[PDB]
């Protein structure tokens, strides 16, 4: 039967037993069983390396596809697997051929991860200004009803400077903060627009449900290795048949390139050497999560509920606040928000004016001189390691740190507890001033 | 206390099925017990604390990995990262090379080129969109080296004369199939008179032959750790001398290092470079991690690489001119004796196949008089023979010959190593005479 979720469960994982993972959503971990899957893939990739490696590969491919495409409830002719998110991102920008006249303009959020931001700066350099991008602001915490809006207002924009919004890159969970982002109204209003609606949902598959057939994106990229306990570099890429031929190459260039199962898919089964068993794991895993856990509905319900409880427990011992809207959305996924009880000195070169709420929230707290808080950021990152053995990434937004927490099945409340001890504890010695 | 001594006996310390034959190891590659091992370690050691080690001990573990090979290539360190495979690397140089803005560069090629890189040329090509084009040199094999160099001088004065610039050239170190060495040095040196970027695919490099970066001095030069250094597969080392790293404007895939053109404080750190490529998206570096303790174990336990290299060379030369023997047929090779100076031979299949009149191919004399006497197959039949030998050699004798079909002829190419011996050769030999006896009676079908 399915195992019960909790600190029991980190029978079934290998992480360090002194080390306590607060933050799985980063690089996420793979229990015991799905390790010596790996391991089995990897010793028969060595035993017969060209038997196996050239004729199992597709065979093992093809089965992790079915198992992945089942599980999102789509086509398997829809779904390959690349790397890891920032790869498949690459494989999307790199790919679109822009318009002739030099009007297209990429849409993105100041909240994307860095990596997928900086991909958009190459991209624009690379095609020597073909294309432009548009950077939209968001205030967090943010209202589902806000973030539309400033969506739509860069859309009309836009078209006043004379440009063409031709595609958005649209999270489906936000990487710093962890927040659940309005994908759905945005990849709506997408369509609506005629934007290509390039979804990165790196925190998405394994946690949240991706509504893909209904939403109907023109690309998807998820990380299978962030919450679906798959060995890490494997991100599932769902293109739909209809924009799959806009994906000319794969990334990098290989043998399944057309110069000017169907194409696209056995493109990217040989796309340069690699150890292909984070992918062969993935039927494993999604098998494992069923068959020794409830499954899919039962593990994400605990997380999420754990998120909202936990950090709420969090923001009780630290007496702040949860990261979240009025509406209650943000945390509709594993991971949660909480302020750090202090406020960093305003910076001079970009002052931030705050809201009445925020400047309200902040007084009585200590407060960090702004040429100090970069100084307090390692601080604070090196002591977590070091002396209580854990790590918190702490997103830093509007002279605030948020200490970003991420539940798991083999989490509880008793977890959530002591890591509002210890960041107690922490900036305590952070308000007399130990960091230097 | 001496180092361990080569042949079969060498077989226990890899990883091997006992029953498969591996005849070909310069395509994929195989690891030791010991580097298997490490690699478990630091998967380990990933999964126990997550964020402090692939954070922290990540870029550490590469810097352990990259002092080790570089000073194997003895090379500045600051001038190799390392990069997941031969075909990220090269695409890694074509992709971020910026093309003249008039539209007459031109990539020069040999048409040996892997299959993947020169395909990689022809979507760059249709990326960047005709501004940068492509000029393909055919080789006929065995070629002599003063060929293959005249034919480089006769395409790039030629290019000249059509109005093209030839701005890049991607040259092999020890071309894929046939797996034959290269007359590198030549061809860099040229690059560099004609003010050509040599982008050279050394794939088959590193363990394997002697690179002479120093002395080559290449603009970019890319080799794969994993094929014949036992590394973990997913592991090619990127040499980019300092004066060429500005040309690397993004890794691939772009990343948290790069920088958008359009202040600094460097201090007298890791260039940024080299930082580039640290992070470059979530993957499983254990194979690079592996490299600085694949280098230490065939120092230590197998007497370090001179030793290594002689040994599986020789064997190639000496082990392909017995399966030449045993097949009555011929090894590749030139009359300057340099196509096989690697640990991989190629051996004529003693038949041949019917001329296709939709590329007929003038054979010279030497075709004509080798071919006499052979067993001629249908030209329709040349892809159902050609399938057929690999399901047999899998299934009926359980290893795996890859063969090269030229000019009316199939050369199957074989991989020497440490592991094997004369034996192996002649059990090779044997099994492929078996096999073309059995082609010849038809049992293809």
């Amino acid at each position: 039967g399915p195992l019960p979720f909790g600190n029991s469960l980190l029978k079934e994982f290998v992480l360090d037993p002194a080390y306590r993972n607060l933050n799985h959503g980063s690089f996420g971990t793979i229990p015991s069983a799905i390790q010596q899957k790996l391991r089995s893939y990897q010793t028969a990739a060595e035993a017969r390396p060209c038997p196996f490696l050239r004729y199992q590969t597709p065979v093992l491919l093809d089965e992790s596809r079915a198992a992945v495409a089942n599980l999102l409830k789509v086509p398997v002719e829809t779904v390959v697997f690349v790397a890891n998110a920032t790869m498949g991102v690459n494989t999307v920008l790199r790919n679109i051929v822009w318009s002739a006249d030099g009007k297209d303009e990429i849409l993105y959020f100041d909240t994307i991860y860095g990596a997928c931001g900086k991909t958009i700066d190459y991209v624009i350099e690379d095609k020597r200004g073909i294309v432009s991008s548009r950077c939209i602001p968001l205030i967090y915490p943010a209202e589902d009803d806000d973030v539309v809006a400033a969506f739509r207002d860069a859309i009309k924009k836009s078209r006043e400077e004379g440009k063409r919004p031709r595609l958005a890159v649209i999270d489906v969970v936000s990487s710093m903060p962890g927040v659940r982002f309005p994908f759905e109204d945005i990849v709506k209003i997408c369509k609506e627009e005629e934007i290509i609606s390039c979804v990165d949902g790196a925190q998405g598959i394994g946690m949240v449900d991706l509504k893909i057939t209904e939403t109907d994106p023109d690309f998807l990229i998820s990380n299978c290795h962030k919450w679906l306990f798959t060995p890490r570099g494997c991100a599932v890429f769902y293109v739909p048949v209809r924009n799959q031929h806009l994906i000319r190459s794969t990334l990098p260039t290989s043998h399944g390139f057309v110069p000017q199962k169907s194409a696209f898919v056995s493109n990217f089964e040989f796309v340069g050497t690699v150890d292909n068993s984070p992918f062969f794991c993935v039927k494993d895993a999604i098998k494992w999560r069923e068959e020794v856990l409830g499954g899919e509905e039962r593990i994400m319900e605990y997380m999420t509920k754990l998120a909202r409880e936990g950090g709420q427990k969090v923001a009780e011992i630290l007496g702040t606040r949860v990261l979240e809207n009025s509406t209650g959305t943000l945390i509709r996924c594993a991971m949660v928000n909480i302020a750090l009880p202090f406020v960093v000195g305003e910076d001079p070169k970009a002052p931030v004016k705050l809201t009445e709420k925020e400047e309200k929230d902040v007084e009585g707290l200590y407060e960090i001189p702004h040429e100090e808080a970069n100084m307090a950021f390692k601080w604070m990152y090196n002591v977590l390691q070091d002396e209580f053995n854990t790590f918190v990434p702490m997103t830093f937004h509007r002279r605030r740190f948020w200490a970003r927490l991420s539940a798991q099945v083999y989490l509880e409340m008793s977890d959530f507890e002591w890591a509002g001890k210890t960041l107690k504890e922490l900036c305590e010695r952070v308000a007399k001033g130990e960091y230097k």
